[PDB]
This record gives structure tokens, C-alpha cells and sequence, in this order.
């Protein structure tokens, strides 16, 4: 069938860069802002079951934020993104927690990703965001967009819990 | 959300230069008295919720000190500000601090701010403007809108403090 996916996250996290990078494995360096919204499409495997997963890439930018939370609503899975090199975008994981409560389903299955794990320059631990998951309830896993590491996993795994519960 | 913030204090304190070095990050050595009141503002980020400063500098002269008191009441914040190199413009703080409490809310943030502490003309030390600040009990800081020192920080504590007060 279809999963609905949303990324959300301050403006700068990643978001853009990890969807972009696992729908077409490319990275891009320089910094392309989202406007409003984004929207692509891969299809996953899930144990011989093939799915259809409809990424909503959002801005993460303030004044495009509004534009947003009206997706929230339908939305089968919510990825919450922070920068591990940004202690603010870690810190501000909390009110897109809240936001994401007021407005998403209630079966919606939430994930936390630490991204840019290849940042010699982190300020937020690993310990740190695994705290900040067992607080929220929610699982959690770092990537790299940019060496590509573990952004495969953060959509096959999402996706899975998503299957499980569909299983229910 | 909007904070009204005003700016008191004697003329040639510096008032005008601790605005136009905050919101516009230049420096006038030129004395260019504020007549009656000016405007200006600034989107400011407490916490990561973005506010807007409405600055009214006011000005210092005896004769405009009417046009001002009217600004008073309906302020959220109040800069009390002196010059560290001018012994008079310390010692009348407590007159400005009397007509404040005749014309501001009760919920106003008020500061101290002693500036110009770049120079070594200085004749009002900082335990002297912290000891004022607590018979006063109001918050203290020392500036220099030349060096550029503590500037930023006037306006970003006094927004946090009431935005403190806002969440109440
Ligand atoms: N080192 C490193 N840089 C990354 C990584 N992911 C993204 N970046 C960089 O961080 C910047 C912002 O990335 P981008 O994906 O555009 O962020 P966004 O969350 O989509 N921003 P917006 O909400 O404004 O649309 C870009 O310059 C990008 O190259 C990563 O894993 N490692
Ligand atoms: N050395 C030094 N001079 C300063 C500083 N701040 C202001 N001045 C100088 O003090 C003089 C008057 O400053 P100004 O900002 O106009 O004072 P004001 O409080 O706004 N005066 P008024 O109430 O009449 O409008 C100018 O010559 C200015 O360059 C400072 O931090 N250091
Ligand atoms: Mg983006
Ligand atoms: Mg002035």
C-alpha cells in the first residue's frame, strides 16, 4: 500500500539532504532551503511486501511552518531531525514533539535522528539524544546524510514499525 | 509577540548609540541629541521563539522629558541608563526610577545599565552601579556601545526576563 512520511526539524538539520540522499543517493553541499513543502516518492520492500513511501520533505524555516502543520494531520510516520553540530536544533526537539502531538494521528509512529554524524564539530552526544528519546518515548538513531550512514535505515525502519502496527 | 521597550536615562548617556549599535551595528562619536523620541525595532530570538523589539529611544533634554512620560505606562521593558564617565547622569538614576513607578505598568522589566565603561575617564565603578541596582532591586549591567560590549545582551536579557514573565 502507501505510508504517508513527514520530516520535520529546524532549517538547516538535514532534512532535505537525507531524502535526497536516499531517494536518489546524492548529496548536496551547498545549502537549498525548502520552501513550504517538498514531496518524493520511493518504494521499500518490507519482508516481500512492496510499499510506496510518500516523503513530505518540510521547511524547517519559521514563517513556512504554518504551511506545515497542516500536513501533520494523515501522516502514518513523523521524523523529528536535529543537528548533532547545533545544540540549539537538539533543544528545540521538545516543542516539535508538542507540535507534532497536537496535530498528527494518534498511531502516527515518531523517530528521532541525530544527523551529521561525520561532524568532528558535535556538540550533542550520542547519550544525549538516546536521553532525550527514552524522555519523549520515542526511537531514535544518528545519520549522515553526507557519508551516508545509517539514512537507509532511518526509512526502512520507520517503515517497518509502521507495517508492524498496520499488523494490529 | 511585541515587547515595547523605552530607553531612559540623562541626555549624552549614550542612549541613541546603544540602539544604533544594536539594530544597526555602527557607532556615531558624534553627538547627535534624540529630539523628543525616535522608533525603531528589531526581530529578536529568545529561546528559539523569535520576537519583535518596538525600541523607543527617548531623549534625555529637560524640556522633551513630557513627550516621554506619556510613553511610559503600556511599556513592558524600561533601560535605565547612566554614563560610568558622568557622575551626575549615575546620581540622577533615582529620579528616573521615581518617575518610572509614577507612569509605568506594574508588570514593566526594568535595567540598569551603566555605559561607556570603555573609558578609563570612568569615575562611577561597577560595585557602585551593582550597589545601586540592589537598593533599587533591578538587574545590572555595564556597556559600551563603542567597543561594542555587553550591548546585545541589554536587550536580549531584558527580553528574556519578560518574556520569563509572559509564560506566567
Ligand atoms: N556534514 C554534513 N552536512 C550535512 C549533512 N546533511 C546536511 N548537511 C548540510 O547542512 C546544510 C542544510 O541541509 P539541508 O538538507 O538543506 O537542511 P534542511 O533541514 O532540509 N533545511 P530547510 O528546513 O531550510 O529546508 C546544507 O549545506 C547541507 O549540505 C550531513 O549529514 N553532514
Ligand atoms: N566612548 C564612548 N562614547 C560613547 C558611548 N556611547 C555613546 N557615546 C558618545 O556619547 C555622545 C552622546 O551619545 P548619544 O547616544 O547621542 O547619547 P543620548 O543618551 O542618546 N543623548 P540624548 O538623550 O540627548 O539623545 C556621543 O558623542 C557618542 O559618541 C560609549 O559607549 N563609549
Ligand atoms: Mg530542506
Ligand atoms: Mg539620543
Amino acid at each position: 500500500s502507501i505510508m504517508k512520511i513527514l520530516l520535520i526539524g529546524d532549517s538547516g538539520v538535514g532534512k532535505s539532504c537525507l531524502l535526497v540522499r536516499f531517494v536518489e543517493d546524492k548529496f548536496n553541499p551547498s545549502f537549498i532551503t525548502t520552501i513550504g513543502i517538498d514531496f518524493k516518492i520511493k518504494t521499500v520492500d518490507i519482508n516481500g511486501k512492496k510499499v510506496k513511501l510518500q516523503i513530505w520533505d518540510t521547511a524547517g524555516q519559521e514563517r513556512f511552518r504554518t504551511i506545515t502543520t497542516a500536513y501533520y494531520r494523515g501522516a502514518m510516520g513523523i521524523i523529528l531531525v536535529y543537528d548533532i553540530t547545533d545544540e540549539r536544533t537538539f533543544t528545540n526537539i521538545k516543542q516539535w514533539f508538542k507540535t507534532v502531538n497536537e496535530h498528527a494521528n494518534d498511531e502516527a509512529q515518531l523517530l528521532l535522528v541525530g544527523n551529521k554524524s561525520d561532524m568532528e564539530t558535535r556538540v550533542v552526544t550520542a547519550d544525549q539524544g538516546e536521553a532525550l528519546a527514552k524522555e519523549l518515548g520515542i526511537p531514535f538513531i544518528e545519520s549522515s546524510a553526507k557519508n551516508d550512514d545509517n539514512v537507509n535505515e532511518i526509512f526502512f525502519t520507520l517503515a517497518k514499525l509502521i507495517q508492524e502496527k498496520i499488523d494490529s
